[PDB]
């Protein structure tokens, strides 16, 4: 009953789990639809922690997914977990059990952020978990596993960017009930793009939705206290617009950039240049004329 599988959940929000021998064996312009949010090899009896942007966490068995080969949908998320109205995924994580790190660290979209241990995940609790008490006007907008030496990187679409370390100093645990603490500081202008975990030899590769994309080393992001209103990880321009991607890539990384006009260009992150914090963007290969880029994906 336990095989290897590996788990795809498409953007518009369909899940399946494919054997690893026929995904393989299942190996055209680039559409939409067929865009993948979140991509992993795992066991069917694997954990898969939903969270959403309504601050709960939903839990199922890898096998829980429909199996469906290459081609087909899957199951509709919502539907498969009884999401309540309006709910939508914010973040996956794929566990073997609840120590596989000592903490979960969400992020919301108002700039707080909160540090629980893991293991306070564990129950069979069915129809979702509280993770983090939000505000009316609040979503979870990240969630990751870290340590306390670990650090961690928040981004805002108006291109603010902080990094502080996961310390228990900095971050003290707290229960899932709980409401966060302030990450990063900003006005209602802004709201929070995405968390990540620091790892050396990355870079933080952001892009506008005018298409103007870059990529920093991630040592040139300093180290600050929590709570702060960050550094300038963007040369703003009107023209070139606020940020629609933020997110960690290394050299070998392979994205799929999303346009309008229902396009999707093929971008390795070697394509994107490298360049300093505030150092201006370059707009990316193959956009068109007029064309404006609305997310960066990942490609498997
Ligand atoms: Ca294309």
């Amino acid at each position: 009953n336990a095989e290897d599988v590996v788990v795809t959940i498409t953007e518009t929000g369909y899940a399946k789990r494919t054997k690893t021998d026929l995904y393989r064996s299942q190996k055209a312009g680039l559409k939409q639809d067929d865009i993948v949010a979140h991509f992993f090899v795992c066991s069917t009896h694997d954990l898969i922690l939903f969270f959403t942007t309504q601050g709960r966490v939903y839990r199922a068995k890898a096998y829980d997914l429909p199996e469906a080969s290459r081609t087909a949908r899957g199951q509709h998320v919502a539907n498969l977990l009884a999401f309540q109205p309006e709910e939508r995924i914010a973040q996956v994580i794929q566990i073997r059990g609840y120590t596989d790190a000592p903490y979960l660290v969400l992020a919301t979209r108002n700039g707080l952020v909160k540090k629980s241990k893991l293991t306070d995940f564990d129950s069979n609790r069915s129809g979702g978990i509280v993770a983090v008490n939000l505000r009316d006007n609040d979503e979870l907008v990240g969630a990751v596993l870290c340590s306390a030496g670990d650090d961690l990187l928040l981004v805002s679409a108006n291109g603010q960017s902080i990094r502080f370390s996961a310390t228990d100093e900095a971050l003290r645990p707290m229960g899932r009930a709980t409401s966060g603490v302030q990450g990063m500081r900003f006005n209602i202008d802004d709201r929070l793009l995405s968390l990540n975990v620091v790892r050396e030899g990355t870079y933080l590769l952001v892009a506008t939705s005018g298409g103007y994309a870059k990529r920093t080393a991630i040592e040139e992001y300093p180290v600050q206290g929590r709570g702060g209103k960050g550094v300038l990880t963007v040369m703003y321009d009107r023209r070139r617009g606020r940020l629609v991607g933020a997110l960690i890539v290394d050299d070998d990384s392979e994205l799929y950039a999303v346009t309008s006009g229902g396009g999707v260009i093929r971008t390795a992150a070697r394509q994107v240049r490298k360049a300093g914090r505030q150092t201006k963007g370059v707009r990316l290969m193959n956009l068109g004329e007029g064309d404006t880029l609305l997310a960066i994906a990942r490609n498997a």
